[PDB]
């Protein structure tokens, strides 16, 4: 019946139907030299408006994906030009962005490079925070070489663009994908190119870390820097030392930055764990009277109590350190925290968080 739909010119009438597009998708000739394959491709790409309306459709996008799977480089050139005419609005659509991601996966690397470079002068903040275009940006970053999307790094060297993209549910995933792609397989490249691009990102992260860590979604970027080791570990310490120190008590009382403080207490080396512990303990936040200590504030706080729990967990896991001085220092820190909890234990038992802390000190 495929020759019947070739003769009646009802390729739109099948692809705009669920059963019709399933019939086109199942019986599509995978061989490029087939006559029915060539005829169906020609009927697909005769009208650019018809092709782009089929990409933007609930069902016909699957037929466009099936054509894109069974494609040689000439067909890929035709489809690349047709998509690049309206690429930016194609990524914003729920349907056509699937076609764009399969294009980034399955086209030749110069054609997908052309598609990635067609986005370099568009509203990339809107595309990164979009419900649908964020997957296209992530697919471009994770799939294509860095030279195909280096402009994105250049787009994120602006602080306003980095803050606007990071402070969003979808754009923070874009920033995480870019950071995770650039950091991977460093010190196996013999030159510092991805290192310079990653430094260009991390300088903007470092200069804006207090605003990013206190945000609902932009704190995930900071936790991604701290939690991931390897080439990001050197940046982790920087965020601990230049941005988080002298600010532990304020961020630990904050709704979203307390997560960053927990992740920093979890992942820091002993060098920075020592300075963070001495800031929380009898160091900064001095209270030069009979007012509350920083640990006294964080014990009875709805978000700082998890920072105290992470301090307990860090010291418990750090008693088994290979170094003896580090092990006795983690033990002394846990003694300090345990003594301060046991001082206020009868007060802490009246609340859920304090009961959780006391049960954590049990086990």
């Amino acid at each position: 019946t495929l020759q019947d739909v070739l003769a009646n010119d009802a390729l739109v009438e099948f692809a705009t139907d669920k059963n019709g597009c399933r019939f086109l998708q199942e019986h599509y000739p995978t061989e490029n030299d087939n006559d029915v394959h060539q005829k169906l491709f020609r009927k697909l790409v005769e009208d650019r408006a018809i092709f782009l309306s089929l990409c933007s459709n609930m069902f016909g996008n699957f037929f466009v994906q099936r054509v894109l799977e069974c494609s040689n480089t000439e067909e890929q050139e035709i489809l690349t030009e047709h998509l690049a005419t309206d690429l930016y609005n194609l990524c914003l659509d729920k349907s056509a962005c699937r076609v764009i991601q399969l294009a980034i996966q399955k086209l030749d690397v110069h054609l997908a490079t052309r598609l990635s470079l067609e986005l370099r002068d568009t509203h990339l903040v809107r595309l990164s925070i979009d419900q649908n275009g964020n997957h296209v940006i992530q697919k471009i970053v994770k799939t294509l070489p860095v030279s195909s999307w280096t402009f994105l790094v250049d787009f994120f060297a602006d602080d306003d663009n980095l803050i606007h993209v990071c402070q969003d549910k979808y754009g923070c995933r874009v920033i995480q994908s870019t950071v995770e792609t650039l950091s991977t397989d460093q010190y196996a490249q013999c030159y510092q190119h991805r290192v310079i691009l990653l430094r260009s990102l991390m300088a903007g992260v470092t200069r804006n870390c207090t605003q990013l860590a206190s945000n609902e979604f932009a704190n995930y970027v900071v936790q991604h820097v701290i939690k991931c080791g390897d080439a990001l570990a050197v940046y982790r310490d920087i965020i601990i030392e230049q941005c988080l120190l002298q600010n532990l008590l304020s961020m630990s009382q904050e709704k979203y930055a307390s997560h960053v403080v927990e992740v920093a207490f979890e992942c820091a080396p002993y060098r920075l764990v020592a300075e963070m512990m001495n800031e929380i303990f009898e160091g900064y936040i001095p209270h030069p009277d009979t007012n509350r200590d920083a640990l006294d504030i964080l014990l009875f706080h709805q978000y700082g109590n998890y920072v105290v729990q992470q301090m307990i967990q860090t010291c418990v896991l750090g008693q088994n350190a290979r170094d003896q001085k580090q092990s006795e220092m983690y033990g002394m820190w846990l003694e300090k925290i345990h003594g301060r909890v046991m001082r206020n234990a009868h007060r802490l038992e009246r609340f859920s968080s304090g009961k959780k802390i006391i049960e954590a000190l049990q086990s």
